[PDB]
């Protein structure tokens, strides 16, 4: 359940497939609350999210092959994180720019070290990608912005340090 | 309740405030599922959202200037459904670009009329903006969106119409 992918078909008949994939969820945060001190004194979403990306062409003779064009695709690309809660709260920068990196995998790669969720409790990250396309082949202010698709993290928990007055000053 | 505002500051020390008002509230909608009223699917009346900028100087931060048709930057508005008692649930378009219009007021407007449920249920739309700066003063893969604040719906209520063979076709 760390991945999902969307398909679509482009004017020149070519079938892209994007693949978005969680590699690094989310496992805990410390409730940042309000006021001067939650804006200079929190303590950020740990390990990092890492979501990595991959687009495919797919030949319309057989199916069963597919290209990684991540690496010759000309496009932009963010993705924007949301909290749905499992049963404003997140503060922080939840838009991530893409970063093409060789390894562990050729892909792309969106990384969120500044999410911060104010209140205790339980809560799931959605990540949505946008795509800023520059080639007009590819297609399905005079620049548009596309939602493609999204991937739904893993449940993580955000707890409440207990106050201890004398103790913690 | 319709409406929501955000503060920053740029980096000349001028206070910038985004303020999204809804103006057309989502009603109603027919879950089109995965019956041969298609117009009836989508989201309508279809939400409209408005947009104001306002500038406050630093030498006096209680009074604020409309400046949308002066802010030179691109503006894009995220639809996020929002399950009232918590292949995608939401179909269709869920960006829109700003359209700047005089009437009924001198702003910023994002209509969505290519929204679609697929299941039934009482549901609550999120309006996210993004802003793509242009003018690199304004500022608090070389091309980069920030979020800047949401905007979140009455409820509204999508229904299934059942099925009568014989009388329904």
């Amino acid at each position: 359940g760390n991945s999902n992918s969307v398909s679509r078909i482009t004017r020149e008949g070519k079938k892209i497939t994007y693949k978005l994939n969680i590699m690094q969820q989310p496992k805990r945060a410390r409730a940042c609350g309000q006021g001067s001190k939650s804006h200079t004194d929190r303590r950020p979403v740990d390990p990092p999210p890492v979501i990595e990306l991959n687009i495919f062409e797919s030949d319309p003779h057989d199916d069963s092959n597919k290209t990684d064009i991540t690496f010759v695709y000309n496009a932009n690309f963010f993705l924007f994180a949301t909290l749905e809660p499992e049963r404003p709260v997140l503060t922080g920068v939840p838009v991530a720019g893409v970063a093409y990196l060789d390894k562990p995998n050729r892909a792309g790669y969106f990384i969120f070290p500044d999410l911060s969720v104010r209140n205790e409790g339980s809560y799931r990250f959605s990540f949505h990608l946008f795509e800023q396309i520059k080639d007009p082949k590819d297609a399905t202010p005079q620049e548009f912005l596309e939602f493609r698709l999204e991937v739904i993290s893993n449940p993580f928990i955000v707890y409440s340090a207990k106050k201890f007055p004398g103790l913690t000053t």
